[PDB]
């Protein structure tokens, strides 16, 4: 069978898999492929936060501004827009942009129209919350998994195409084995999530730096093309358990090592919901994410259902992308956001270490 | 922390674990310890099978006769007695013996009083079924896991003592990592379970050989010293889900790679039940056992509950031992057993290969 690891990224092993070579997965799954040209991607999550109804027009307008900024030279190759309400009652609009290289994202982010907007004093006077959570995993530092072959969402949309059926899935620990770097590296977490400028308690501008091997999961659900019966199976039998799991991580993050958990719903440019959703989960380690997925009743509750429906699962599209990053490849920046927003919640303030 | 792998069995690695070095288990577990004098053990499961109530006196006498032979020179260091009814409605008395070396067991089975009994014409005329399922894993080819420290049952009883709290548990794949041979060997199954003499369809004497890396699990439950409330917890909450899982493996073996599944209850020399039970499961590969344990609803259910009750578990005793064997280190013998008994069910017949 094909390997999840791109051919050019395969190397002599110092670390090995947990399954013998005779292993065959019990159902088909696929991964994103890209050739040697793709060395490091950028995933830029750009947010707008508000709580009061009277702020919605401005918030939607700001989102429209960000989206228009993407049509400028060196904008992302792909993007999508989502909405969610956090556990503080704040509505969050997030535009996720995907770039195929670090330098293009850097040229874009520092270009006059983009940088002037971000650095403007008007960002403080808007009354809105703004955030940029921008992370840049190397090709060896992310994995993808799709229960379908076409029209790849997220980072798969900027990769070169789709694989054949892959070997490394269907067992706990398979995710890790899909990271090309797992051939040689433990992806061990070290360091702390640190505030390097500002104070979450004061609001205004706050800058948080990530630590080595924070993991980010985007795990998605797409029921936009499902027929009535499959819609009901997802909405009545799968979603409740997924929602329970997302609520848990959202409200018990520090206990399990989840710095931030968002369960978001895709929207159009005007804020109308689309029938796609995903988790955006930032984790203190890859192994903590492994521990939760393989042992918590919620994900286990969630998980067997897929194994049952996989055979006939007909139009529901499920997938995830998981990434790890060097400390230097993560930037989490906040303007006038509540102190529980994203990486503000668990970050250690200038005195807390 | 202490390793599950005995000091003398630790070697330069070629295969690695699936957790980073910083891993710490969420609750304490312990393992059997033995020094380099324990190179290879023999596990001998000796059975008497019957269905008609009128056969019970003769069956119990047979079991007593077998146990008496255990008291002879080179008899096993430890033994215990169990009863179960199989899915064909036959009652099975099984005495399991553990020897600390291969040569003692061979000397025992070739000794006249033992050899003349097994080769006797009385075995065919008795009307009872008899079996011998004898396997001999090296110290590197079995692992133990105990949720307690005192009074080890099964193979732990022939080992030297108990370890401290061990690192290698609390995650899927931890069983594999407790096998000392996992430092170097995949324990990949090859070959087939095969009849080398006789025919299961006709009864009489049938002899079956195993293949490379057949796995044997003994997973046990001991509630003898639990007080009323904790007894209720096991009998009302844990046991029904355990029973469900055992029924599944008993009746759906071929589909999951389980050659034989028995859920047995300990008995005294007279046939009276004791408050201890275990699974005896023979599997086509260690990895098939891994897959079932980490994915099947029933095991995932009881897994759930142990993690929640582990902090307050006081008298309930849960453990397992799992072994893998070289092809040559197994022998499965049957006299007048029904054709679904143990290895008889899935063995390739002489007319088939
Ligand atoms: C209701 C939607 C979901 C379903 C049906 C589901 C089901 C599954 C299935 C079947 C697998 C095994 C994939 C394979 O290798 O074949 C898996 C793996 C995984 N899931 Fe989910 N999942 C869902 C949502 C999520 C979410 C929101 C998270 C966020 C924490 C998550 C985290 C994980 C992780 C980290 C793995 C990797 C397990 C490993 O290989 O070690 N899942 N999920
Ligand atoms: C009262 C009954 C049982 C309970 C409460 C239970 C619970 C658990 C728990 C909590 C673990 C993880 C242990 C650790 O590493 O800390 C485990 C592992 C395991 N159990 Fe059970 N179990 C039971 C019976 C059984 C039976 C009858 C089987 C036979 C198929 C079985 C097969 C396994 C296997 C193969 C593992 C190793 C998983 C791995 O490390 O890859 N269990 N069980």
């Amino acid at each position: 069978m094909e390997s999840a690891i791109g051919e050019h990224l395969q190397c002599p092993r110092t670390l090995t898999r947990r399954v013998p070579d005779t292993y065959t997965p019990p159902f088909p799954m696929w991964v994103g492929r890209a050739d040697d040209a793709l060395q490091q991607v950028v995933m830029g999550y750009l947010g707008v936060q508000f709580r009061d109804e009277d702020q919605r027009p401005a918030a939607l307008q700001a989102m429209r501004d960000i989206v228009a900024g993407f049509d400028l030279p060196d904008g992302p190759a792909h993007h999508d827009l989502t909405h969610h309400i956090d556990n503080q009652g704040y509505e969050n609009l997030i535009v996720v942009g995907y770039w195929k290289d670090v330098s293009s994202q850097h040229r874009w982010s520092t270009s006059t129209p983009i940088a002037s907007w971000w650095e403007s004093e008007d960002r403080l006077s808007d009354g809105l919350g703004f955030f940029r959570e921008i992370v840049a995993p190397r090709a060896e530092q992310f994995e993808t998994l799709y229960a379908f072959q076409e029209d790849l969402p997220g980072v798969g949309a900027v990769m070169d195409g789709i694989s054949g059926e892959i070997n490394e899935h269907g067992y706990w620990g398979s995710m890790r084995e899909r990271f090309p770097i797992s051939q040689t590296d433990w992806m061990q977490a070290s360091g702390e999530l640190r505030v390097i400028a500002g104070d979450p308690a004061v609001g205004g501008r706050v800058v948080v730096r990530g630590h080595d091997n924070i993991a980010l999961i985007r795990s998605g659900q797409d029921w936009a093309d499902a027929e009535a019966d499959e819609r009901s199976l997802y909405l009545d039998e799968i979603l409740p358990t997924l929602q329970s799991g997302m609520d848990f991580l959202r409200d018990n993050g520090p206990a399990v090592g989840c710095y931030s958990n968002r369960f978001v719903r895709n929207i159009d440019i005007d804020g109308n919901f689309l029938d796609l959703s995903y988790n955006i989960g930032h984790w203190a380690s890859l192994d903590q994410l492994e521990r939760w997925s393989e042992s918590h009743p919620t994900h286990l509750r969630i998980f067997t259902t897929f194994f049952r429906v996989a055979a006939g699962l007909s139009k529901l599209r499920l997938y995830h992308e998981v990434s790890v990053f060097d400390a230097a490849d993560q930037l989490y920046e906040y303007i006038n956001c509540h102190p529980g927003t994203g990486m503000l919640r668990d970050a250690v303030t200038i005195a807390e270490h």
